[PDB]
């Protein structure tokens, strides 16, 4: 699985352990082996959310499978929780879009899943 | 919905007011509440188009809906209209993707839209 | 088509011409020509793969057409080849997203490919 956030809250107000604590809540979550969890954070961004550019978070997480109505509903609550926690961006200013990839649509180690 | 624009234009560059006009244009191109419209800019990017590295634009729009093939050409030549008047950009060195994303798919406060 | 890198490599470790290189490689890759090939390389990333913050990459390859399971594991040794050679990332540290999309979902020069 990959995440990913970009958020116009300042580098310095992302917290220590901020990766980790993201590899580890998505391994557990969407069950998959910590080893296949990539994470990528870009703060300092400039965006709004309903025009406002109080802080606010675009996120993305693609996953091979483990991607559904209830699942989403469960890694939603999860990360807007992580990110309200450590970055204190309001759930409701926080848009996540998940992604089905296909085996054969997801390139690794010279080849696909596929 | 969400619009993203990447681009190797400078920060500053990028006039005042760019996320606002965005944000107000894209709410009432895809008829949308402005609320949920949110806009992301990413200036100085390393990018090349055709391979030059003169001005241009790699952008994506999100949405629940309103997306199809005469939207989506309106919503071009509304965006690269934008895109040529504010960051000098020429119209044949922007892409935008357009993503019709289900609902169950766009995670938000805490749950998705589903 | 559209390439797009985003690593924790430094900027400095980046080689001049690698942009050109890869439209060059991607419009032999793909059989489109150079001037259609979009490159978009993003260094300096806060980004972890495995929980590590080794050298790593996500990346994203969207062309119409010319998608599929055999050209996808050619593109992923292409690719993995070239950022391991001129990046110093490990093939298993790199993730590659595919994407074929429809013409009327890619915007450019005011219209659609449609
Ligand atoms: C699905 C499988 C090919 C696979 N994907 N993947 C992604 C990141 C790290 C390890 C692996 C991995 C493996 O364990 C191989 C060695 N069997
Ligand atoms: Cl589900
Ligand atoms: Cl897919
Ligand atoms: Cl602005
Ligand atoms: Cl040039
Ligand atoms: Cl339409
Ligand atoms: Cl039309
Ligand atoms: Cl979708
Ligand atoms: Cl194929
Ligand atoms: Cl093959
Ligand atoms: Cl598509």
């Amino acid at each position: 699985p990959m995440f990913i956030v970009n958020t116009n809250v300042p580098r310095a107000s992302v917290p220590d352990g901020f990766l980790s604590e993201l590899t580890q809540q998505l391994a557990q979550a969407t069950g998959k082996p910590p080893q296949y969890i990539a994470v990528h954070v870009v703060p300092d961004q400039l965006m709004a959310f309903g025009g406002s550019s109080e802080p606010c978070a675009l996120c993305s997480l693609h996953s091979i499978g483990k991607i559904g109505g209830a699942q989403n509903r469960s890694y939603s609550k999860l990360l807007c929780g992580l990110l309200a926690e450590r970055l204190r961006i309001s759930p409701d200013r926080v848009y996540i879009n998940y992604y089905d990839m296909n085996a054969a649509n997801v390139g690794w180690n010279n080849s696909t899943f596929a």
